[PDB]
């Protein structure tokens, strides 16, 4: 049921947009306030906090929901070290955004349910688009 | 038959040669780094080494032949309108983008290109919908 | 009343400002930068502070309303092919842009342009029609 | 009636392409090689030459020219050095590009007829084209 | 019984040379073939490999080694790859340099028996120095 | 009473202030960055803001009174050397400075330092010497 | 008798205090104020001026001194535009710091009486120096 | 008979070592470039291309033979302190060295030169004197 978004760049911040626009109520959250805000419109909540800081964590509540989505860019270690957190509450799903080959590999034994990698899945995507032509 | 091309063999260009293999489909994959374009080979019916932004090498490689043809260059934008540029000119019935940003997607829409790729916000929307059907969908 | 605008005030844009004083024409003139502005005050009519890639201060301006309309931006080709693009959309009669090279030209052409000027290339052309004129007319 | 352009760049070599159009001979001059070979189809002669040094200035037959136009760009050096040079030969018409305003106002003061400044210049042409729309 | 060193670099190159002094054998091991070569003559055996690599790691039977020290340095997602693998493998003493405060922290909670923190921890040993003067 | 004083409140140089301090001991703290000075306050009997490499700064800090000057400024040779070489005019009986590679160990040997600090080699010996201990002395 | 020196740089400035030493009165120029205020205690006047401006050259009263040094570094434009203006002010001897090979040879046809080479003129005086080692 | 060495031949060495050899002396050219050992060719007795910072290279010259050397590297302190102070192991009676700055000058009076050169302030203060000879002089 819960939906959490951790780090508002455009892959993040999209997927906020969208629950929101599919009528789903949505946490938002990201380190740098401006981030915050121009997506505190589309989510029920919309938090600045620093996902590392485990403090920051459960003031937020995090733990008590089903799905949390981080979408950390550049800053893997941040990105690691939240999901290595968000593992140690337990969460149900946890699904990242990978910036890489190791990143990839390092939360595959990290224990992310799921591993996006935008570029190559929307390489997919299109290929099957593509294929849809004559569908 | 000469159905689908792929511009700038990246892990966003890339990927859709090897899925169009996988799927068995024939692919034309062109890349001006020869490196890219011996890393997919065993993909593509035909891996040629070209710069898209030459109008000749456009020729040599026979694209104006293509429905759909993929302008998957990144980090240059130049490189990116100039090729789209070119291939409306030969008129290509299909030329699908993927764009750097904002200001790239303003050039394109009125350049030629028929879609304009954003894989990071593109991908978002995707995701959002993946989690409404896990509990919508009751998966 | 509301016949030339000119948006870039470097020493081509700034140029074509004086000139039209000098020749009693009311002339728009534009620039982002305030020390630009201020160095052209006593040539035009009004010279205002704006950002041309702005789709909302080009409504603030009243840009819509003029049938020549120049961008003279220079080393700034996003800046300057965004804003031939956002007055082609306010279908401006005729709008005349200074190209930095042959990819800019290119972009400008597709883009909307009516006119595009090439300073240091056409001036040489000018040059040798002086020189032409000096022994062929027998000046 | 002789002309000599010294400086193949686009303001230089637009002028030697335009006096070949209009079916004049002209010596095209360059220190770069690459650059006598883009135009060397245009003018009777291209020849490699450092405008700098007064000897291959003489083994060039430069002061046998009426005209002379200096289009050195980015090297404002070479560029006075050498109208001075040509100003010793005596050139009876010596035209140069102006790189900014202390390089018009030096080349005032030494010898230059004519001093070309394309933004400013083309800047006046399309006032006067623009005036013409209505004449 | 068994050292084995990952990453040649000033600090893993160093514990290299001084096990050797001190009459030790030890397995030293980078990707970089200079690196190798510049320790080769103080380890038992000095091996060319990526240490990300599961194959390579195991053609290397690092598996084997008591003691095992990952110095990687700038490229902190390998570091930690390297050591979520060697923690696969079990390895008795896995000891590791931090880059930084993130790295520490997802070393801590990856497996890394021993953190080591170069700058900070030779601080408190020239303090510990300084008294000693006194003692 | 003024016995230890730390240049540069990096990792190296703020971790001996801490030590210090934890082993009840005076310590004077110095950097040229306030926010690394207030991050200190706690740790240092006297944490002052000042530039090492200016003689006047040194006098105003008294640092001609301390037995034990450390200079750990980091990834800043020339300030490093400078800051030695003035720390040895006035004739300090012990200063120990961090190296940040050969060729400043070079120049610092002859410059005055008595004890020159390569910490990634020099904890690197102190790693080997633990795990000959683990083994030899059977812990 | 007079003396002025434009262009309060290393060597420019040097040459101020030197005379200022040796008991000569010296009027120093500069177009930066700082410049100007770092020499204000060593000349008789330290003036703010554009050397370039005729206006502010005759402001100055620069026409009025017997040897006036043109000190300006990087802005070669500059340096050949004010000995160019000196020269039309017929000052008695304009002695000029030369840039480099093309910049000597413009001050040469220009009308400087004096180039100086810091760095090969300070060569040849230690080389003779060198010799006098045995004189 | 091995009296004079200069290292570094860019326009301060190179114009010591023309003097040297317009006046007839003996004289040892040396740069780690070698253009610029080749330029130097028709004035040195020798000009031999190494790298003043390695000690093996210094042994390979001859360099402990000499009463006289010059070190005048440029735009690299690191180079030209390193190699003052290779030179003053090797006890070299005279090692004179061209500084680029206040700070160079500071580390090569401890490091070991002898005498130190600042090109522009030093031309300045002949200048000087030229002046005053025109008219103290009455010349
Ligand atoms: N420790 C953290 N806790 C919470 N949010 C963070 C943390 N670190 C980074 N972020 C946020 O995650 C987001 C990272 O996404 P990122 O900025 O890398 O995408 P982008 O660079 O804006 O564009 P793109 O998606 O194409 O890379 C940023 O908005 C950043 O502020
Ligand atoms: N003018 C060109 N003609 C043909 N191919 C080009 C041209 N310019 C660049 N390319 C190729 O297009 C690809 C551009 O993708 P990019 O440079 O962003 O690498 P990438 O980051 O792995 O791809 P992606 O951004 O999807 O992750 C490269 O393989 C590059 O060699
Ligand atoms: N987005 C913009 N909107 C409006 N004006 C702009 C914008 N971007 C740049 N300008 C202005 O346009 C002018 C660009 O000309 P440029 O930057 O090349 O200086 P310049 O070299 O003197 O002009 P020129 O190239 O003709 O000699 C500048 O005055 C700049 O401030
Ligand atoms: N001493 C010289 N003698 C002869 N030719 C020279 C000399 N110095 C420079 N040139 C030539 O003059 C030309 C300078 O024009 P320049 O290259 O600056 O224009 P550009 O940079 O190519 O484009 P733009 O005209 O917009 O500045 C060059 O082709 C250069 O090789
Ligand atoms: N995946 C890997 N597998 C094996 N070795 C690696 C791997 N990645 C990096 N290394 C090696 O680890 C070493 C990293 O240490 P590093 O180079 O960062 O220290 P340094 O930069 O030389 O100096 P310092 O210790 O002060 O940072 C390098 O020698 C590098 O080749
Ligand atoms: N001239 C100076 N006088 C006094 N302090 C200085 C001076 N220059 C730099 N410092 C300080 O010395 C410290 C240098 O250490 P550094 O810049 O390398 O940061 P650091 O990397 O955290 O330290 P370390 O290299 O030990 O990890 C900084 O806190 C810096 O502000
Ligand atoms: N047009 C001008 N009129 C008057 N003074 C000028 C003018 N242009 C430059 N100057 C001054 O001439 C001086 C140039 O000397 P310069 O700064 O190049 O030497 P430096 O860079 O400080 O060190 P060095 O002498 O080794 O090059 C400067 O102080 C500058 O302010
Ligand atoms: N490590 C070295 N060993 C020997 N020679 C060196 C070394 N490093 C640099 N050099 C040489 O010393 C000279 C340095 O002078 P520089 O680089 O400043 O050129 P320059 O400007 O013409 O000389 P100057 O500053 O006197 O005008 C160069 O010829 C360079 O090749």
């Amino acid at each position: 049921k819960q939906f959490a978004v951790i780090g508002l760049g455009r892959f993040g911040g999209s997927i906020v947009k969208e629950l929101h626009r599919m009528g789903h109520e949505v946490l938002a959250v990201d380190i740098n306030e401006e981030k915050v805000n121009a997506y505190a419109s589309y989510a029920t909540h919309a938090v600045i906090a620093n996902a590392t800081e485990e403090n920051e964590l459960l003031s937020l509540g995090i733990r008590n929901f089903e799905y949390v989505i981080v979408a950390i860019g550049a800053n893997i270690q941040a990105s690691t070290l939240t999901t290595l957190l968000l593992k140690e509450l337990d969460i149900p799903n946890i699904w990242v955004k990978a910036q890489n080959y190791y990143h990839h590999k390092v939360l595959e034994k990290i224990g992310a349910d799921r591993i996006i990698h935008p570029e190559k899945d929307m390489g997919v995507k299109i290929a099957q688009s593509l294929s849809d032509e004559n569908v």
